[PDB]
């Protein structure tokens, strides 16, 4: 039962694992560098190990230093994505199970790609620069050197020297800070993580912040401009965290925190443990996209806890994750609401699928990243067709409070391990022992390594769907002369998720008339909403449609904020349509040098430039 990472380049588990990360850094602004010590403490795993293999991705290493001595070291020729292979040579061999601690000086280049360093101007404030990372899926080699697969869990310690202005934040629990010793003018800030975890959830950021707390547990940061807004969006977060309890057992991570950071942020959030990270663009003003929470929340489970072994299991952690997440969803706001944004994710699975082709290989639930940017097939498949695998199980094997227990007991028998689908499948098959009739009537490569849409379709409630669906196919089947029959009042029962799911069932069927479109402006005036998901929409829907005056709008949206959700799609739609092409491009080239690096590459290739 042989699964190797064909992600890293760095010794496997089996070879070797480490145990223990020490951080000592210092954050240089001037520069845009992060210099350094990382000491390692790694296990062998086999006997007479002599050397070992570690990632690492543009990182300038000074010396390595063993029992106090200097080691000799060896970096092979980098290898795209997945950088160069770091080789260390031990002083003396190890036998199994003994364990030697490796310090490394190294320093960040100011182009890695885990990073994204903001100039004054770039932030809210305007007097401070600021900095912060996003290791997922495998940019931490591109921070420091380590064996960067998740199939290795470790805790660390850490202390960061950064201005003494400034304040650093990390995915652990704050241990005080104090003046640096080697320099009056900066602040040492330690930061403590007991809990074992994959690397690609260490994070770091470094900025102006302000702290309020909105919890027994939860305290949420971010610039002084955004705390009163930030405080009221996310409020509903220790609820959701008591209903997550109840879900999938303790929380182990004692603190709860959420970090709100700049427009450029890539995601809509990043559950990294002890400190979440969200786009600026949850706050709608309505608390309307909380979901995104509920999502980071759910992981502190599927995902933090229980971890896949290799990126080609991706589903394991998204798949889960989303089904929990839908729960909370369903215990705050109703079982309808739950088949109603269910129903939405197997839209988002037809829209993906549509886009990729039916047969390409990036439709499989279980892909093979071998050659692969994990970056490049990143999309919404092992989210959605994760989700429907565990939905229409949920409804084969009795009823959600059923399949609610086998989760429970996937965590606990899984908890602070990393595992592959088989041991998912074998452990489904051994909680459900009593129902194999049915779980073998499921067409399981099929779905778990068959291209396309999946082989078998739930069965989801309408209730809060019918009236977009009427109101959407109203408008498409709409001529010219029953264009005055509509009317603001069409909106008057609908939430703000309805409104949502109305302007998605129409962009499925884009274009639409221009007509129909400035009459839509015209009634319902969608250019004055705020909440960017609706907004996003709408603005697609108008490019496609080819509505010139949307352009602005549309170009305005793709570079003021950095989602890649948002950014990629309307970079992608404005470069189809002859009118803004030429400006589409122009505008990337002008922004490019200040976007985030991993946004810059992907929009880069979607428009074909460079
Ligand atoms: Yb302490
Ligand atoms: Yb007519
Ligand atoms: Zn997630």
């Amino acid at each position: 039962p042989e699964i190797v990472d064909t992600c890293s380049l760095a010794s496997p588990a089996s070879v070797c694992r480490t145990k223990h990360l020490h951080l000592r850094c210092s954050v240089d602004f001037t520069r845009r560098t992060l210099t350094g010590t990382a000491a390692l403490t790694v296990q062998s795993q086999e006997d007479n190990l002599r050397s070992l293999v570690l990632d690492t991705k543009d990182l300038t290493i000074e010396k390595v230093v063993i029992n106090g001595q200097e080691v000799k070291y060896a970096l092979g020729e980098r290898q795209s994505y997945k950088g160069s292979p770091m080789e260390i040579s031990l002083p003396i061999a190890l036998s199994k199970n003994q364990e030697i601690v490796i310090e490394i000086s190294f320093e960040t280049s100011p182009k890695s790609s885990a990073l994204q360093w903001l100039t004054p101007e770039q932030t809210s404030g305007k007097e401070h620069p600021y900095l912060f990372s996003q290791c997922q899926a495998i940019h931490c080699r591109a921070i420091l050197p380590c064996q960067d697969t998740p199939s290795v869990k470790l805790t660390y310690t850490a202390e960061v020297s950064v201005p003494k202005e400034l304040v650093a934040l990390m995915s652990a629990i704050r241990d005080g800070e104090t003046p640096d010793p080697e320099d009056p003018s900066r602040k040492i800030y330690k930061f403590i993580q007991k809990v074992p975890i994959p690397c690609y959830l260490i994070a770091l950021v470094v900025g102006a912040l302000e702290s309020r707390q909105i919890g027994p547990r939860t305290l949420v940061w971010s610039e002084k401009e955004q705390v009163e807004k930030s405080a009221y969006e996310f409020s509903e977060t220790e609820s959701m965290l008591k209903i997550a309890e109840d879900l999938g057992g303790p929380y182990v991570w004692g603190q709860y925190d959420l970090l709100v950071l700049p427009p450029s942020f890539p995601y809509g959030g990043m559950e990294n443990p002890c400190l979440t990270f969200v786009t600026p663009t949850l706050l709608a003003g309505d608390k309307s996209l909380s979901n995104v929470i509920a999502h980071q929340i759910s992981h502190s489970w599927t995902g933090n806890l229980v971890t896949n072994k290799t990126w080609d299991h991706f589903w394991l952690n998204e798949g889960h994750t989303v089904y929990l997440e839908r729960h909370i969803c369903g215990r705050l706001f109703g079982e309808k609401f739950r088949h109603f944004n269910a129903l939405g994710g197997w839209g988002e699975l037809q829209n993906s699928v549509k886009t990729f082709g039916e047969t390409h290989p990036f439709t499989k639930l279980v892909v093979d990243l071998t050659d692969i940017d994990p970056d490049v097939a990143y999309s919404s498949v092992p989210y959605e067709k994760g989700f429907a695998l565990l939905f229409y199980l949920e409804q084969l094997l009795g009823g959600p409070e059923i399949f609610l227990g086998f989760l429970k007991a996937y965590v606990e028998k899984f908890s602070y391990k990393s595992i592959t689908t088989d041991d998912w499948k074998d452990f489904l098959y051994s909680y459900f022992k009593d129902k194999v009739d049915v779980l073998n009537q499921v067409d399981w490569n099929a779905w778990l390594y068959s291209p396309g849409l999946p082989p078998i379709k739930p069965n989801y409630d309408m209730t809060l769907t019918n009236a977009c669906i009427a109101l959407s196919q109203r408008w498409i089947t709409a001529k010219e002369d029953d264009l005055n029959s509509f009317n603001a009042t069409d909106l008057k029962d609908l939430s703000s998720h309805q409104l949502n799911e109305f302007l998605a069932q129409t962009l499925q069927r884009a274009p639409l008339p221009l007509g129909h479109i400035k009459r839509m402006q015209e009634v319902y005036n969608f250019n004055a909403i705020n909440n960017s998901e609706i907004r996003f929409r709408w603005l697609r829907l108008c490019i496609q449609s080819k509505w010139e005056d949307a352009i602005p709008l549309a170009l305005k949206m793709a570079t003021e904020q950095g989602r890649m959700k948002f950014t990629r799609p309307l970079f992608k739609d404005l470069a189809a349509f002859d009118k803004s092409h030429d400006q589409a491009v122009r505008t990337y080239q002008e922004h490019k040098a200040s976007m985030h690096p991993v946004t810059a590459m992907l929009v880069g290739k979607d428009l074909k430039v460079d």
